[PDB]
């Protein structure tokens, strides 16, 4: 069984509260939908806690035994910046299924539909499913560990946010390109260049890290010619082998390994540069950077330059209490 | 035959000079191949002005019968930036072969042995090259002309830069994706997110370019395994396909087709993409974005946010005279 009698749901902010504070059809609806929520939840004996972002503080979490993410992957990414303990479930529903995708929250049935999956809570129904996410520990010289809440010779320290998606690691300027010095499973250093890179969780390998690393049907179209050129197929086949490849892309949220990537390395005579992505346990990062940051699920960011050294692993105290339906 | 009776030279900047206005090494070495230039000519009956930066003004490339870049492609992509006459011979040394690629500035012999260019110059042992370049027009509202030089209801307007490299587009922040509807010689507009675009000409078509939509070794190898899985070969065949596919990636400075290519777009049930990249003459781009710029040559910048409408081309009287040396 589950059933919690203290939860809170953190909204996400529509645009046409992001300016006040065909953009009404879209407010009204996500209203539309967090009303549903919260008078299923008030109808189960349930006290409930809405609130948006500035509101959402860790006291809330505290309070509540569930937290409710009424939005999208943000608001999950949001919601679970915000979430340490590996025991406290995290729960996103997608608010606006015409415009969020919302990977991270529940089936979409369940959002008109709440009580229903409430009733698969107490009867337990489901399954438990905890993410791994990535921690964060910067070393080095001149740095600067305080978070930016993006959304408006020292030591290790852990940052206070546990990456879900990805962490990113580049110049904020996005075309001055970046240079640093990386180390993987606490290998020899070897100094890359590129705009910036990318460390996901499985849950995360859908997310940004897929986008890079995925091919077109049409690379593989060409590639597949060359191949003959330098048994033949057609079309139907093309889809059969491209996807196999960016299936590969992809990894279980409970498969604690980090799957780095390098976001357009620079080749040359010069600039002699290593592997594009594989996995890791651990990921160190030695800033040659003149103004970056590192951005956790694009949402937190830390200043991340030169003689900064940060340096990521996966804790199995950090992964995230989520759920799951059929 | 081909001699000027009057250079400008524009040298970088090295970063013992940034920190003052193994670094040492770096500078005595672009020094001591300044030198090697400046006096090279004036031992040929030429007046010479050697500037950097700010110094660097139209006016003296007015004076100057032909541009002399002592540097890199960012030196060359300077000068290059601040020239409109498609007749105005621009030329760069690579000052630095061990750091600068220099894939504009002329073969390596030619730093320490400048003379020997010259000569071939006046003897016309050489070819002329008019690599094109991209311009671009601001229309739509609220819009802001002013470049930026990244290096510290109205009309369409003419910006007061060519790209020779590309032009890039896309959200500061390098985490916030971007949003804008796109328009290919002149057809129906089709709404992408992506991490930005990447408009170059074939000059650029291997700069930034290149390590966009470059395949890996690996990503070929998966590939193909997968392809007998869904006449085999090994090692040497996967490089013997893998750059015929890349080379495909290349074409001619003198082509006059853009070759412009989304950065990382966004799949999925909610955001429907078009094509990675293809060729075209004419782009147009609306920009739906919050905080966006336009990036040309990773040099000069606009702002470029919602409402702005900016239409890339190519025309001849923007081609960029420069040589070429055996
Ligand atoms: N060009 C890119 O590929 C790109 C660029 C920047 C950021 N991102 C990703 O988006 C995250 C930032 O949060 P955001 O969602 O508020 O930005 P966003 O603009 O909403 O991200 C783009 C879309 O990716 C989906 N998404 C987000 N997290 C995902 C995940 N873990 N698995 C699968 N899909 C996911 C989002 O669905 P929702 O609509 O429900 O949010 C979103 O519509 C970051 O983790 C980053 O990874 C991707
Ligand atoms: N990750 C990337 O692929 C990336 C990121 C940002 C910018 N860039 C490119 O670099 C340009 C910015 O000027 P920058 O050179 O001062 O920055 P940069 O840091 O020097 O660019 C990276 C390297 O690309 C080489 N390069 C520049 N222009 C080229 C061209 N037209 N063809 C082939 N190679 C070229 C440069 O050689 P030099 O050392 O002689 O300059 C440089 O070492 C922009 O056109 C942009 O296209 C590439
Ligand atoms: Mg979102
Ligand atoms: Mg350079």
């Amino acid at each position: 069984g589950f059933r919690p009698s203290r939860v809170v749901v953190v909204a996400k902010t529509t645009r046409y509260e992001f300016e006040q504070q065909g953009l009404l059809e879209r407010h009204h609806i996500h209203t539309k939908n967090v009303e549903h929520i919260i008078d299923s939840l008030r109808n189960e004996g349930i006290e409930v806690r809405l609130v948006k972002r500035r509101e959402y503080d860790e006291e809330t979490v505290r309070w509540a035994d569930a937290v409710i993410a009424a939005g999208g992957d943000g608001t999950m990414l949001l919601a679970a910046s915000k979430v340490l303990d590996r025991l406290k479930p995290v729960i996103g529903v997608n608010t606006d299924p015409e415009r969020s995708e919302g990977h991270l929250c529940l089936p979409v049935r369940y959002t008109h539909s709440f009580p229903e999956a409430l009733q698969k809570f107490y009867r337990g129904e489901f399954r438990w499913l905890w993410r791994q996410r990535i921690r964060l520990y910067l070393e080095g010289t001149g740095i600067n560990p305080v978070p930016v809440d993006l959304h408006e010779a020292s030591g290790p320290q852990l940052l206070p946010v546990r990456a879900l998606n990805e962490v990113f690691i580049g110049e904020s300027l996005s075309s001055r390109a970046s240079y640093y010095e990386i180390s993987v499973d606490d290998g020899p250093w070897e100094k890359q260049k590129s705009s910036g890179l990318n460390l996901c969780t499985g849950t995360g390998s859908k997310a940004w890290s897929f986008n890079i690393n995925r091919v077109a049907t049409q690379a593989v179209e060409d590639v597949l010619n060359i191949a003959k050129r330098q048994l033949p197929l057609n079309r139907e086949l093309v889809e059969k082998v491209t996807n196999e490849y960016n299936e590969s892309l992809l990894y279980s949220p409970e498969e604690p390994k980090i799957l780095f990537s390098i976001r357009e390395p620079i080749a040359n005579r010069v600039f002699s540069s290593s592997r594009q992505r594989c996995f890791s346990s651990k990921v160190c990062v030695r800033s040659r950077c003149w103004d970056a940051c590192m951005v956790v699920d694009g949402g937190t960011s830390f200043e991340f330059n030169d003689g900064a050294i940060a340096s990521m692993m996966i804790n199995k105290e950090d992964e995230l209490r989520t759920v799951l339906l059929e």
